[PDB]
């Protein structure tokens, strides 16, 4: 099986970024799970690392291109989820970008289901700022961090 | 009949808010303009207040999150204004993520007319800026004052 | 024939840019290019002279509204690209925002072509910033200078 990578800033890690990976799982020998700076990014890889305890899926800090840093981790395809019509159209373009950039790597994507659709990292980030409770959003061990 | 709360930043007031909030006015008992922070705050409810004379209209500042607002307000209803598709898909995950965190609200959409669907706050706030004149897109108080 | 302006930001030219200029110049008697500021706005400035030699193409730094600098130069019309949905709906928002600032002015577009609507300024910049290859997707001269 193929190695993917699943960048992000996770920032906050929601229950919607934790269904694509679980649902991507089944078609990867590994999910390499990218996380991107902007609450420190290293604190972020930790919290993400403690929430995936999956033995196929390595959390680690993205430095550089994506698909330089697909490249040195032998991982052929990037894993993406799509909650709405307004991420289609910039991943979309970032698919071809990184297509031209390196035409061996492979971008999927997953529609995010139900009742994740709503649910983005800057929309979870308002409500934090402004004293709501976003555990419903986000893993236990998030919360509790937030 | 409810009461409904218009949420935004109004930076500034245009025609197309005004437009809003008096079309909607014949279903709701009270409409509270809740003016978010992003020139100054107290100064830009106090425009709006000047502009907005109907007895059912109250120009309050947006404090915490929208739906603790509308709770405290005895406010059941959110009001938007949809000017366009871009409009249309982060509104619509907004009044999911409110459902999510207070079901007892509902979100109604007025579609924009006519020649109001191309003003838009951060367009008018660009023209400003230039030095064009904005007066044919906000209240006459709103022109005085800009 | 009449005269265009094709505003942009420029950050960096890309080819792009050039293609859309190139295609549209047999309707018009010239092409000014107005590059509004956000690496230096002068040093842009010269960078563009030198990829665009055709003698019906002047370039300028723009100053104030755009329908402004169109009258100053004898313009009416406006020339913008179109790379994909996300554009249109800004770009239809802002030629309505400029017909009513100034009626006689026109916007027209030109579709991006091929392997040129994946390719964005912020997305190129992203990649400049990170240390990627950009020159298969700006002029000779412009990756020389970046």
């Amino acid at each position: 099986k193929p190695i993917a990578i699943y960048p992000g800033t996770f920032d906050p890690l929601t229950n919607g970024h934790v269904d694509i990976i679980e649902r991507a799982l089944p078609l990867f020998n590994k999910i390499i799970v990218a996380c991107a700076p902007t609450l420190k990014l290293e604190e972020r890889v930790n919290l993400i690392a403690d929430v995936l305890t999956d033995e196929r899926v390595e959390v680690l800090p993205l430095t550089g291109l994506l698909v330089d840093f697909a490249k040195t981790h032998q991982a052929n395809f990037i894993l993406r989820g799509l909650r709405a019509v307004s991420d289609f159209d910039y991943e979309f373009q970032l698919a071809h970008m990184n297509y031209q950039l390196s035409p061996e790597i492979e971008t999927i994507f997953l529609p995010a289901r139900e009742g994740y659709s709503y649910v983005s990292g800057t929309m979870v980030r308002e409500i934090v700022t402004l004293g709501g409770d976003v555990s419903p959003f986000v893993p236990p061990l998030v919360a509790r961090h937030l």
